[PDB]
This record gives C-alpha cells, sequence and structure tokens, in this order.
C-alpha cells in the first residue's frame, strides 16, 4: 500500500502515484492518478474516528459537499472506505486536482487589479450558492481558494462547514473558535456562540486586503491581540455598535479599552482602486448587521464587468434544521458518516 511522509493511503489499485499536497489537523491530501478515467485527482485523507468533533465535522463535510454542484465549488468525485464499519479508520475523499491556492500565488507574484477583481468575483459567486443553501463555510482563507492554469477559483475544505437555516434562532448554540484567527471577524471574540454567516463577508474582507498588499491586514499574535489589530485600523467603535452588542460582558471588555482611531483605507492601500477601498470598508464593518451581504457585494460597482444574476446560481435544495441534529456520540456518528458513503460502494 502505497505511503505519503509516513501516511499509508489505502486507495486500493484504481489511484496511484500520490504526491504530497498538504494537511490538516485530523488527515493529509495527495495528488493521484485514477486509471480507470485517466484523469489526475486530489486525495484527501481523513482519520477522525477517535475524536467526536472530527467526525462531526467530516459528517458535515460529506454531506453539504455531495448536495453542492457549483463550478467555484470544490465537489466529490469519489469516496474510499472499508467494507464493514469495524474495519474503517481512514475514509478516502477524492476530489479534482487544482494546480495551487491563493496562499501560495500571493509568496510569488502581484497581481493585476484585473486579477484580485476576477478572483474576488469568483470567491463571492460560490459564497453566494453556499449562504444560499443556509451553509456557513467559517474558514475562508486564501489556503482554502484553489485556483489551476486559466485562472479558475474554487472554495475548498469544508471541513468547519454547518447548516445554520434562517428560520431558528441559534444564538448560544454555535461552536465557538471558528476561522483562523487573522480572518476572524470581531463577534467571533465578542458574541463567540451568535455569530451568522455575515462571518464568511469578514473573511472575504480579510482576503481582498491580502491580495491588495500581499500582506495580512489583521495578524494577530493571539486571541485578544486579534480584536486589538481589528481596532487598530477600523478605530473603537462607534456608540451604536455597542448598542447592538447583546452580550454585557463584552459591552464592558469594549468601554474599558483606550479610544483608538480608524485609518482611512488610502494610507494603507495608496496605490488601490477606490472601488475596491469602496468594497473592502463594506466587508470589514464591525457591525455584523451592517455588513454587506453577499448578493450586494457581487451587485457592487468593483465587479460590474462580472456581475450578472442570471449565470449565479443558488441552491435548488437549501439545507433545514432536520439537517443539523449531529451533537451525538462518535460511535454513532461514525454509523452515520458509513451510510453516507455507501452510494459509492460496489
Ligand atoms: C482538493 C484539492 C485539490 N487540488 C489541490 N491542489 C493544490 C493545492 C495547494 C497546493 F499547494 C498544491 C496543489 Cl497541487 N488542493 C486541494 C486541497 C488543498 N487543501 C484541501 C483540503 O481540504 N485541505 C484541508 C486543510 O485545510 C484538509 C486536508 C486534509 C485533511 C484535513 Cl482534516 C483538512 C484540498
Amino acid at each position: 500500500p502505497e505511503m505519503v511522509r509516513g501516511q499509508v493511503f489505502d486507495v486500493g489499485p484504481r489511484y496511484t502515484n500520490l504526491s504530497y499536497i498538504g494537511e490538516g489537523a485530523y488527515g493529509m491530501v495527495c495528488s493521484a492518478y485514477d486509471n480507470l478515467n485517466k484523469v489526475r485527482v486530489a486525495i484527501k485523507k481523513i482519520s477522525p474516528f477517535e475524536h467526536q468533533t472530527y467526525c462531526q465535522r467530516t459528517l458535515r463535510e460529506i454531506k453539504i459537499l455531495l448536495r453542492f454542484r457549483h463550478e467555484n465549488i470544490i465537489g466529490i468525485n469519489d469516496i474510499i472506505r472499508a467494507p464493514t464499519i469495524e474495519q474503517m479508520k481512514d475514509v478516502y475523499i477524492v476530489q479534482d486536482l487544482m494546480e495551487t491556492d491563493l496562499y501560495k500565488l500571493l509568496k510569488t507574484q502581484h497581481l493585476s487589479n484585473d486579477h484580485i477583481c476576477y478572483f474576488l468575483y469568483q470567491i463571492l459567486r460560490g459564497l453566494k450558492y453556499i449562504h444560499s443553501a443556509n451553509v456557513l463555510h467559517r474558514d475562508l482563507k486564501p489556503s482554502n481558494l484553489l485556483l489551476n492554469t486559466t485562472c479558475d477559483l474554487k472554495i475548498c475544505d469544508f471541513g468547519l462547514a454547518r447548516v445554520a437555516d434562517p428560520d431558528h434562532d441559534h444564538t448560544g448554540f454555535l461552536t465557538e473558535y471558528v476561522a483562523t484567527r487573522w480572518y476572524r471577524a470581531p463577534e467571533i471574540m465578542l458574541n463567540s456562540k451568535g455569530y451568522t454567516k455575515s462571518i464568511d463577508i469578514w473573511s472575504v474582507g480579510c482576503i481582498l486586503a491580502e491580495m491588495l498588499s500581499n500582506r495580512p491586514i489583521f495578524p494577530g499574535k493571539h486571541y485578544l491581540d486579534q480584536l486589538n489589530h481589528i481596532l487598530g485600523i477600523l478605530g473603537s467603535p462607534s456608540q451604536e455598535d455597542l448598542n447592538c452588542i447583546i452580550n454585557l460582558k463584552a459591552r464592558n471588555y469594549l468601554l474599558s479599552l483606550p479610544h483608538k482611531n480608524k485609518v482611512p483605507w488610502n494610507r494603507l492601500f495608496p496605490n488601490a482602486d477606490s472601488k475596491a477601498l469602496d468594497l473592502l470598508d463594506k466587508m470589514l464593518t464591525f457591525n455584523p448587521h451592517k455588513r454587506i451581504e453577499v448578493e450586494q457585494a457581487l451587485a457592487h460597482p468593483y465587479l460590474e464587468q462580472y456581475y450578472d444574476p442570471s449565470d449565479e446560481p443558488i441552491a435548488e435544495a437549501p439545507f433545514k434544521f432536520d439537517m443539523e441534529l449531529d451533537d451525538l456520540p462518535k460511535e454513532k456518528l461514525k454509523e452515520l458518516i458509513f451510510e453516507e458513503t455507501a452510494r459509492f460502494q460496489p
């Protein structure tokens, strides 16, 4: 059985020639060759069954990605696991192969205003579909945006994604410490169980900033420092913004802080399209409720060249509260992961 950096990839005879691409908390992703379809693929190995959060994440990533069909979202071509539940210790998710990620590209390359323009368009096109399906991504960042040779873009890694049916009040039930620090909306710190899909718009904000500078905008070294970096540029929240913070303990924490002034965008990004900076501002708005939503952001002037509602599919079938009940023991999540991967067994 082929191995990559001390990691066994039991992908039978069909898939061969494994190269490393990257890793995550509970597995590794490789490039491979499908001998059946004569095409190169990506294979993400997952080993989650020891820890309950990993099984919950694995089940969502698979259910969500299996219903999604969109040109700016990575899909699932195939899934491999043992013939019986007792033997299943690993799940292999076969996905389409991309050439690079936006993280890698920004190390080697300063992007034309046209490239930034077109990348941002694609991120929001796919985000439109994600949000349309009552899903939050919750870890948008450059290394979860894939690119190929023809400048086509795909959102990947739905490990931290989940359904929030907008017909239920989820304030108090959402997981606490989501997103990657530098891309973390302020309300994840101040309202850590009450946030919304608007946290994805924040993340896109930070990505746009990073595309204009080749430098991350809010590089906090630790949890409460991140909030300082944000406040460092946006300036202290207005009274109206502290009025929209329902959590008294966090309202007080903010009042306690020394007044900081807003740093205008054009001093941070002197060479940058004024329309880019207008959208950057509406995305990096402190108050989640005032923050630009995904449709309004596609409709912004900066993206008028690409914006067309008739070519921006939404989900035929949005996810509803019934497909959220996954607060269950890990042995029962294992059985649910078994059932969902069945459609790919002989
Ligand atoms: C699906 C896919 C398809 N093509 C490529 N191409 C690629 C991407 C980045 C590179 F540096 C080089 C290459 Cl060739 N990458 C991917 C890909 C990159 N990351 C992921 C992906 O899902 N990565 C996440 C890490 O956040 C992951 C991976 C393994 C286990 C876990 Cl638990 C999590 C898929």
